[PDB]
């Protein structure tokens, strides 16, 4: 048991690929947070009482969510840490690597589980993003592009939107995005508190 399912990466980044500053988000986008919640939470109604999505995150990203928004609700949370000394959590799983987390979910949630897994999402940070980028099951990127050069100190590891990667990663039609996400999403740019941003979906053939 290891991988059958595809992986989906979800990120909010500037046109310079900046993803963060001083172990937090250098922007306050309340509607950007609501899209995240929605995307990472959505499960088809037919499958809504048995299934759930999984959110995989690096230990620094875990330390970043307000104590108040931990764990992410209605989703299975898995923290990747080598230094799993003692991860505190009443059913928050810890796994030492990306593949180590996949076999743990595959083990902990099989046919004999009252809880089934729908979608698997990598939600950050930079180091976990580097590992997912290299994983042979990663085929989709949900990106939020922020059209401002906001000073950042952590960058997204692969320039997926750049010409060097244009035969690999392709941006999908907005109707393709809303269908995957199962709901309707804002087309065009969104301005909220001085930042212009937009929602995109990139995919690659495995
Ligand atoms: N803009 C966005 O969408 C977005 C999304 C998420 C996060 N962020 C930001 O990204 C920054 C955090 O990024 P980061 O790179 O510093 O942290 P990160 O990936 O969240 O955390 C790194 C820690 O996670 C574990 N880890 C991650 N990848 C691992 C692997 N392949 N194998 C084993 N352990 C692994 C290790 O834990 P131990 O060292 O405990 O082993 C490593 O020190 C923060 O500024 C956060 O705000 C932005
Ligand atoms: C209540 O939840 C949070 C509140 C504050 C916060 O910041 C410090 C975070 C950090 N965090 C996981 C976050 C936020 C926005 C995101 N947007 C997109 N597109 N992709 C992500 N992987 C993402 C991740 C989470």
């Amino acid at each position: 048991m290891n991988q059958q399912k595809s992986l989906t990466l979800i990120v909010a980044l500037t046109t310079s690929y900046g993803i963060g500053r001083s172990n937090s988000l250098p922007w306050k986008l309340k509607k950007e947070i609501s899209y995240f919640k929605r995307v990472t939470s959505f499960v088809p109604t037919f499958d809504s009482f048995e299934s759930m999505n999984v959110v995989l995150m690096g230990r620094k990203t875990w330390e970043s969510i307000p104590l108040q928004f931990r764990p992410l609700k209605g989703r299975i949370n898995v923290v990747i840490t080598r230094n799993e000394s003692l991860d505190l959590g009443n059913g928050i799983h810890s796994a030492k690597s990306l593949d180590h987390a996949l076999e743990l979910l595959y083990r902990t949630y099989g046919s004999e589980s009252s809880v089934q897994i729908n979608r698997i999402f990598v939600i950050g940070g930079a180091q976990l993003y580097k590992a997912a980028m290299d994983h042979p099951k990663l085929d989709r990127i949900m990106a939020t592009i922020i059209y401002k050069d906001i000073h950042c100190d952590v960058f997204f590891p692969l320039k997926f939107r750049d010409k060097e990667w244009s035969s690999v990663w392709k941006k999908e039609k907005h109707s393709d995005l809303e269908s995957w996400v199962g709901t309707k999403v804002p087309h065009g740019k969104i301005n909220e508190d001085g930042f212009d941003y937009e929602f995109e979906m990139w995919t690659r053939d495995l």
